């Protein structure tokens, strides 16, 4: 299938309760869908070590080797790796940054990006500054590339409005697919009364190919594991693109 598939998920590695069982759960979801790209946030070393032992068909990239951090997985049979980098968030208080992988997908260049934007309500200012950095990097990416950003943005209220909205040619995939209610809230204290759309996917086409449109989006991980807990306090996002 010419369609690109991705999963994005904050794995809640800062919650050590039943972390091994929940990492097993995450791996089972990744295997079931076998996505072309995985964007992960809030990994810890023991967590990524576990995933690497089980997912040897994927290339791994991490946002750090200490504390907690993001990661990108690339399905090796489907995605050819070119290079990677980390862009620093100079005023983060929580070690946040921007992890980027450049690949080719059936001859088409893709820039793949993930971040775990600053957490907590009162860091709204710093989170907004980080969002501006992300949107600038999306806009500035080489024009022969499709850009996909997926991550835990921690966004709420009108923080996106405060940065000026999205740049020209950049869309929010959930919005683009019609703001469907069934896959709207990714963090839900009732079902996991506070429901928020923290996890978001931003998309920009390449100038050198027809516009990329999102095809389908769904939330995953909504089934309690044998241990009686969910894989994460976030739902994961599964999304495909008409490439
Ligand atoms: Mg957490």
């Amino acid at each position: 299938s010419s369609k690109l598939s991705i999963i994005s998920w904050n794995v809640d590695g800062l919650d050590t309760n039943n972390l091994s069982d929940r990492a097993r759960g995450l791996c089972s979801y990744l295997a079931l869908y076998t996505p072309d790209v995985v964007f992960l946030q809030e990994l810890i070393p023991a967590y990524v070590q576990y995933l690497k032992k089980r997912a040897v068909s994927y290339l791994f990239f991490e946002g750090s080797d200490d504390g907690y951090f993001t990661g990108i997985m690339l399905r090796k049979s489907r995605v050819k790796f070119l290079e990677s980098e980390i862009i620093c968030f100079p005023t983060t208080q929580m070690m946040r940054n921007l992890l980027i992988a450049q690949v080719t997908f059936s001859g088409q260049k893709l820039y793949l990006m993930t971040s775990h934007l600053e957490s907590t309500r009162n860091q709204s200012q710093e989170r907004t500054k980080q969002l501006r950095v992300v949107l600038q990097k999306i806009k500035e990416a080489p024009e022969d590339a499709i850009v996909i950003f997926a991550g835990d943005t921690n966004l709420r209220d009108a923080e996106v409005a405060n940065v000026g909205g999205l740049p020209a040619g950049v869309c929010d995939v959930w919005e683009q697919l019609g703001k469907q209610e069934h896959c709207r809230y990714t963090w839900d204290t009732q079902a996991n009364a506070c429901k928020l759309r923290f996890d978001r996917i931003f998309l920009r086409s390449a100038k050198t190919a027809p516009p990329v449109t999102p095809d389908h989006m769904a939330l995953i991980g909504m089934e309690k594991l044998d241990c009686g807990r969910y894989t994460s306090d976030h739902w994961g996002i599964y999304c495909t693109f008409n490439t």
